């Protein structure tokens, strides 16, 4: 048999990790899995890195599809057999080669396509550019979330360092941003966190309130 | 057979604690665990202390690889048998030294290497130096977290006391920092907490607002 | 036979592309591919996407090692047979399971390790951060190089758009930088290229020389 | 045998010409060639007009895929047999209709999809809108490049004349653009080339430098 | 038979690496390889790392000597047999132990000595001390050449870093040297490259010409 070659599987993983879950991944999946066995489709789906929530919804949709097949359809393959959960590779090969054919691979591909369509319909891909500090969020938690996303980000080490240099100070709230810009660019992460530790405390609130009242009093 | 030695295990634990989960763990592990029965691998993994979340991820990854082996591969070892959970030492050695050999230890090493690579990729070590105080965080909760982290980390007692003296006051927000500096160095922990209890309350906030207003009025 | 797994190969590709050719590539290759046939090693080598020059030198190093093996060593494996070029999986499996065994996979792995060590020794990765306009380079050639590198760069589309927004004007030469800065942030790529189309022509050089001489005369 | 109809082939050529090597050609290629004999796939690939570099890229990718097939897989078809080079239509039809079937057409389609995906990943189309004069390029070579691109462009004669009237003067460098604008709309191509013959010569540089210094002196 | 020991081969490699291709290479090669078979001589020749051009000339000289031997002379050894390309170790041992002996190793050593003498005659080794920036060379190209030579240079990492901080700015052209000196020792490679990116452009030319003319006018 001609299963999924490593090149095809790696191209699938690359296209998924490059285009996230955009609609354009739906055609690519169908093209790279023509004639694929249900076990081959399961291997195709199981090698996706990240996107745990999307894979969870895809598995849930596959489960609903299998339940629907079990309800409508009373050896004869079942929903789990088509999905490959309880089915040997030899059984699938026999099913797709027996006369008359039972395209278990085609049915599984249809179910996976339905799940992919739903995901693409309501997905929302996170990114390092979408990590910004809240109006009242502490700077330490902002740095924690930013670095977690950066570690989850897909880029080279130098590009990640450039992201750290730029977006960390770019995407902070004005209260922390004014303090951060009041410091020199040479300031490292520890100094920035120490400077922004005070933001939100009673002392910082009193200081900003006093500055505002002094400015408005001097204006009038 | 020749199983793992106490010095081998001690060196493994020592490097794990020293480098936490630095990438150098990946080679060094493969410099000790090679040629070992998967039971020795399980002992190697379980002997470690701390990093419970990382060990949970590592176990989860081995579970995923065992499920993958059970799916692709239909006595012949199963995924749990290779993982060592449901395989005894005798049949384990028999599998290792069979004709043809079934490298159960090699496959378990590959799974553990995959899990360690994931951990190295997305895990950030926690240290006492990273424990600071939030802008609204009460001082008592800060001290509790500080002491919990201090007890968690390994060091000699003299270094622990030096850290307590030099870091607890230093890694505090300006509101607590001002009160702490206004107190004498001879002040103990109970005195420090008592003097810092009022921070964040109504009286302290009113007092700081009063100083800010007085400074503004005196300036102009 | 238990050949390589899709997850292991995916992880190998992931580490190769994430770390480029950092030294950390050598241990991981020694962990994922340890115990594999020469065909599996060839698959892992050929599957790696990008870095055409580095894979070329790896092929040259493997060829040199095979030639040395042929020169020293007079069915008995040859250099090409060990490298997998002129051998089948059945022949290799028989070789590593013969009495006495002939570790063809081990020798091929050693050759690949030597090649990877040489690459890590003298290979310098390229990145979009290293694309800077020359002092005499036309702006359009710089833009073409920048966009080619961006297309070759491993990043998400949003990150690539951010790179286009920032680095393209950030890495331009001062003569083009002045014009781009005077253009304003709202300028598009076509307008930016039109504005810098004359940098280096007789008119621009005459203008800048006249400005410099006017500054000198006004100073005097 | 139901081969590829002329309408399907011409539609494939039309979408390739109109959409270029945009992503939307992967879905279209799969839809029009679903069930195609490898000879039919080669006919679709060869009929594409233009895009010599991209077609060569696809040929190299198909060659690498055939080499991979030959390496992994020991009448039994070979890589060139799947690619359709060393195989007749009768042999491929018999392979498709054999028991068990050998989907050589599906494998060739997968290889072509892989090559198309790589091309779409890194291809960049060229158009007459991208033909601009360099800051030091002589006007005549710019006109030659512009007319070569215009001849290679797919458009009507009147549209091509309109772009000749507009873009040729629009996309010239500032030094030539000033002269062309001062010439007049009535000026033909020969007069335009004659007026821009001196751009870059000693006389033109002396003239522009003199004008710049005269402006500077008059300003002072 | 007593072949060449690893210590002798390592000493030969160290001598070549530390003396480059000084005349003292000839005596040491005559002392370490005295009595070696052509296979051992080929091992020492091919093992030498670096100096690709020198080894190419040595191979060319060996080929010329082999051609001369084939022309002058009518199993009976041949030129390639003396060079070890065609002959095996058993044949070489038989020739050296035949009555009368045929010292093919001695002839091959003479050919290698002739090649080494030619190399020592006309070979000039490159060093990081000879990497100087051209009068019109861009700074980034000079940096690339310097770093490639440094990577090829035999030294420790700390010494290489010291070379980076000293020679890179020490061996820059005066136009770039002035800007680098005006920057300061605190500047890193990125800031230095950004500052020197404008050297050799209309703005920099206008600036330096204006400075010189202002100096002349002030002097007058
Ligand atoms: C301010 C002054 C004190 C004096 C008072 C008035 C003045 C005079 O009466 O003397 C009018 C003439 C000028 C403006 C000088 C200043 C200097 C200049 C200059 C020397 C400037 C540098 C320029 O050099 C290049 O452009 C050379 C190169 C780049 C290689 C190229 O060929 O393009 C050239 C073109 C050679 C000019 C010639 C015109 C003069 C003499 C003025």
């Amino acid at each position: 048999h001609q299963a999924i070659s490593p090149r095809t599987l790696n191209a699938w993983v690359k296209v998924v990790e490059e285009k996230a879950f955009s609609p354009e991944v739906i055609p690519m999946f169908s093209a790279l899995s023509e004639g694929a066995t249900p076990q081959d489709l399961n291997t195709m789906l199981n090698t996706v890195g990240g996107h745990q929530a999307a894979m969870q919804m895809l598995k849930e949709t596959i489960n609903e599809e299998a339940a629907e097949w079990d309800r409508v359809h009373p050896r004869e393959p079942r929903g789990s057999d088509i999905a490959g959960t309880t089915s040997t590779l030899q059984e699938q090969i026999g099913w797709m080669t027996n006369n008359p054919p039972i395209p278990v691979g085609e049915i599984y591909k249809r179910w996976i396509i339905l799940g992919l369509n739903k995901i693409v319909r309501m997905y929302s891909p996170t990114s390092i550019l979408d990590i910004r500090q809240g109006p009242k969020e502490p700077f330490r938690d902002y740095v924690d979330r930013f670095y977690k996303t950066l570690r989850a980000e897909q880029a080279s080490q130098e590009v990640k360092n450039w992201m750290t240099e730029t977006l960390l100070v770019q995407n902070a709230n004005p209260d922390c941003k004014t303090i951060l810009k009041a410091l020199g660019p040479a300031a490292t992460l520890e100094e920035m966190m120490t400077a922004c530790q005070g933001v939100g405390g009673p002392g910082h609130k009193a200081r900003v309130l006093a500055e505002a009242m002094s400015q408005v009093i001097n204006s009038a």
